[PDB]
């Protein structure tokens, strides 16, 4: 009886909710899958990948803004949106942590001003996840958040097909949003 | 299970998220309370010659086998490992029986074929009954990665782990 | 065993055996604890007979796993087959007849030690065992060599195929129907 | 949830023990099957058939009596084991009620004084199933044994396979231990 | 059922240590209370022209039937006699109905087809039901193998057996 | 009955019968109570005319027992078949069909009287009865055959394999394929 | 646990007689099947077809009298049987409300002095259907008698195969004997 | 696998699955009769509908020069090109209705070479409309045996309307007529 | 349900005796309640699109899928609509939902393939558990007949209305 | 499609897709919304497809129902054809593949378009789809054509065939046992 | 049918079990990735592992005289024998990892001709050091086809560790050096 959607939840069945979290906490997981389409994350913020970001100009979402975060520069032709660069490698010894205070701000600021803003790198799923994982985590206010993180972690994860799989990312938001704050 | 949270709450979010070892088959036997141990079908034929003085066997696979020169006595529950399969209807009865042998001081050995599913299930069954919180949602989680960890395998069957969610943590 | 003397060892000793053996002198079921070689390459054993097969002196290549468990062995260079099975007698298992027989078959000719078990090695293994073993007879209607194939194991390991719809199975494909 | 063994069950869950027993005594028993190995039914008594007394020379249990209830006298030829044969025609028509006092009594001394004894017939089911019957029988103290009677019946069946399958050596145990005591 | 005790203690202790006659067909109605037989499919058909006035046949084989001639209500459960059906889930609606039938004395016969297994577990639920002991074993045993004994054959199939048991012996 | 005279019989009064009676006019089923000889040694009856027969005037060989019931018959030196079956509509009667026709026919061959009924005698004794009477016709696509023998023998007994699935897997075997 | 019969119901399983008309109230009816031999629907009244009329004479009951509903006139040649000839239309336009007192009150007095009497058309199931229907209800006295109505309907036409299938003839039932009484 | 619509699909569909929904339909397998609701076009140029269709006909899409009114009552359609053809018949067990069949299948015969669309109705939309209907269908047969063609068309259009020509006498006279014959 | 008694009565026992109109396939949505409505899987992809601004759709068919420009939340419970299955184990969790959006005022659309048997059993249930009498028998049959004329087809599965029946009007 | 062009466009950038898809690059599912062609007269496409058929541009003569739910198209001249499947990991649906491939080659033999459906056109109609395609099929072990067709499907609609289940089903009986 | 372990068992095992393993495991009957614990001996000398079991290495039955550390980090074994060659490499989906195939396959080639145990490790035993253990296995095929044989090592050797080469980068460069060229 579980409510797959796209964007609350202190109300749903509580039974339903907590079997599906501790179903998928324990080892009942699909296999990771590539995302295709934009997730709407926000009113304002889309999570994507390359190609979103390439057909982001012909989007009936007027962007805005759209944070790149591969290492390649790349421009929009016949658009005005706004390309943000904000280069990060995807794997395991990098520290992306530094940049989570100014992203989820930045994000922040365009859900305030209803300016939409999609984030992506290049397969949708480890550097623009955690930054939207961030987003979403920075908005809790809890002091150990953990139901939260998991219920957005995996709820997140099976509408997009795969969500911050790189443990090293994941590591880095528990210690910032849950751990200690 | 009252320890250093941070740490704690850290490993069990990671373990949640997909952070988990691939599944390797328990070899050895292990002490899960005081009484009550948890094995495979070699742990039960190497039962009788133990250090433990086992007076109970409780055998959760498909197939009878007897104990001749033991002293052992030795329950069948037959069960099947699948994804179709009832066996909360067994659950009061087990961990009724294994909360006996703890009170009674009564070594007994759970086990099925790999030690895994049905033998894990019945484990999980057990440490879950002694629980007397509300909503053990932590706890059913730390027992169970915790166990997985130190034995290389544990209830790996998903309706296992439905059947003691519904059961242990999600009606109470 | 001693199949290949069937028409001719004793026949007043044999008949004796047969005949007391299927009209109700058997013995009560003794679960085994050693592996059978049944065959040239093809052994029968339990769950701990697995445990103990990389260690074994016969060389595995191949260990036939008929319980509802997956397991490996790490250390060893054997091949793990997995076929979960029910010991029930609701189950049909004759389906498996044909791949089971010809996969142990071609371990023979090619001289690769298997195991094959379940978790007493009695029900699921005795009976591909027993198809296996019925699969090389040539005959029209072998009951003879069912019946001593079937007791002579049965004494030889403790218990043997004591599921009677098992039996039922590996009556109706290879004694009843031939040629 | 019964549990088959060796040798209490005023402990045991009563609900599987009672069903058990119920089920056993309206007709759902296997067919008889002959013993094979000896049954240590007590700390010190062992039931077996002529086979396991030919073997009980080489046996780790240290015996030191056999109990031979055969028609046939034999020795042993490597052993110190002292065979005491009482011989006894196993069919319908004879008594075995006047050796019960005197078997038990003689089994109950092999207990006191720890002496391993093996009380054994040809196959091991009637005419020492009886007597190790008997003396299981004697050493309860209740007024009318009824369950206790088809506990040690079935459950020593149930092991071994046959057990006095001889309905005139059930009726005698029946008159001596459960109807007049 | 207090008669002369060591006797019947003798034949119940007999007869459940496997003292057993082999399996007769029964022919005959048997009449089990003041209102209520037990009978075959045959039995049934000659129902309408008995002494016995009936109101009611409960009708419990596969098959569908009536009887044109007759004043006789027909009730129909059909159930399979095998090892895996459900029998219990009709226990109480069925000694209910039996029930209101001997209080308002309105004669019924409850049959199969060869009035052994599913009629004989209905009556042996109806006859159970009517006890008021917490643990009524040794009537259990004394009614079923009187019954037995009577009929010729009566509650063949071990499962009905172990369905009555649970029902009214072992919860109770 | 009059098979025989298919071909043969006044079509217009037959077209008539079978056309009214496949359209929707059909009686209300009746339980039968007589048995039923469909040929020259197959009768079909219900539990009570099995009770009947040993002193039946027909000397019985066979009795084919459909219930769910074992009985015996002390006195008769009657043989009795007992294959248990279950009316309802998800089993499956078709692995029967060989079987039984075979020994059906058997028994006509040799001229030894078989009675086969269930309880009522209506679908699963119906089916085999059914069944055994198609077996014997040769035609390619019997429809105009099916349809008389379903509905003669309805007519005449009252009620006549009533279970849909039933007549539906006696389409499937000898109407629809066959040459 | 429903009790199919031939002709009391406020002792009967509630939970039972309640599942049975609500099912078939809401859809659950067999296809309508041709009646075959008579029921008797009281003491004395007897439902029939054309078929029954020709058999009355030779019938185990001793009919005084039978109704023709149909078109055409018969005579039932060595017999004493007074035939009663009430010629109806079986359609959707006919009246026949206006025989229901005359034929219930001649039914009633058959009853009252012990009279069998055979009411048929020619199928059976709707002239003569609707007139035993009359009967029936006009021995209730309630005021909104719903229940016994589909009571006595379908348990009457599970009992036939086929009871008043005439729309009309139902629609005029009701109206007389459930409606405004 | 049979095929459900109106509008030949018969020589032509998988025969194995014609002749098994026949014979099942055949011998019993049919369902209880429920009333049309929308017209049914069984041919280019030929409806078949009831009452309610009929005076819809007008303000239908279907632009129709004839309607077949085969009811008791005349009447007239407000302001409506259509020419209303007036038969009267009885849906009973006694009337003949074969007399009118050459004629009326004539007439239908002659509006689907003119294009002509028709409506052929009576109160109900079953019987007396359905037999008109099944002639016409019968008439126009030159591929098929008229004994498979009479049940493959009775039972389709059964199946379709959900009732179809249930009075036996006009399901008899269209035997005789067109199957016999 | 307080109107004209006579023509109701009237109604209802034509319908409860047999006349009925053949199944008509529906097309649109019905708005049952003031938020829950009935529809096909049509009307569910239809859904975002429409004037009728869901918060939920209910999907009783045995297929996933998504809605991905929606900000619709889907709930997918796999229903088989045959004669054998167990719809009951779902009434009180559906109903308490569907009722959770009327109190919410949140619209949800119930749908299965056709939006007659699955989906219609959902509502029937959610209408039925509104009714507080203790044995609504007549509100049943009006429900009934009232949403099957309504919608042209409706709960046509006898299974599913038994299963109904019995929580809702025979039990209570 | 382009399945013509197998043994014959680039191999480069064929395998390199087939091989990325076929160990683990492939993308989410994502529910269909549009019919689409496969063959020259067979279209695959979901529950709205189907009551949009009536009024599509292509004449649809037939139409597959496999969902469980039956329903009728009044204003149309289309036929409808209705095998209720469950969707499932246990349910047999290789006992329709002939019966139906059989008759969607007669569509395309006859040209009359036919759309098949269930209730998203994903797995129970997928699978009827897949089934055609590969009864097309005349090599010996086709397992090039048969991931390039499923592959290839799945990113067009979005999702096919996502029951392991079914796709089990299809290669027993396609791509494994031919000659 | 399909025989698990490592150590050929393809042009030799049942075809049948071989194809339908494969087609399954090829369109997504997949595990979700899980991370390996043990080594895995690929062949007669080569192994595959992780950065722990680079620590265990002296300490194993197995005597190693070279270890191939993938990861960015040198590191020296406190006091054992072997010799430690370094080749740090990204993983990550930008990064060439080509340039190192032919001198990593001749090395660990020499490795199995001087029978000279070898563990190739990277942080996890997963990308860096599967993908060099691919391209051995691709170098040393003679006997069966590219294709078949690349997807029968990758989801044979998957299924054995749980993860290997999930970086799709990595397997698309030994795609087109072992199977296109």
């Amino acid at each position: 009886h579980h409510s797959s959607g796209r964007e609350f939840q202190g109300h749903m069945d509580k039974k339903s909710l907590y079997k599906y979290l501790l179903l998928r906490s324990t080892g009942d997981m699909h296999r990771a899958k590539s995302p295709t389409i934009m997730t709407r994350v926000t009113n304002n913020v889309y999570l994507g990948n390359y190609k979103n970001a390439m057909d982001a100009p012909s989007s009936e979402v007027k962007f805005k803004y759209v944070l790149n975060l591969t290492m390649d520069k790349y421009t929009l032709p016949n658009s005005n949106i706004n390309i943000i660069h904000i280069p990060l490698v995807d794997d395991t010894t990098t520290d992306i942590s530094k940049y989570f205070d100014d992203v989820t701000a930045f994000l922040s600021k365009c859900d305030q001003r209803n300016e939409p803003v999609l984030v992506h790198c290049a397969a949708g799923v480890n550097r623009s996840g955690a930054m939207i994982l961030a987003y979403l985590m920075s908005k809790n206010k809890e002091s150990l958040p953990m139901l939260y993180f998991l219920y957005v972690y995996h709820s997140m994860r099976d509408l997009r097909g795969a969500f911050v799989e790189n443990p090293s990312f994941k590591r880095q938001i528990i210690e910032k949003y849950v751990i200690d704050k």
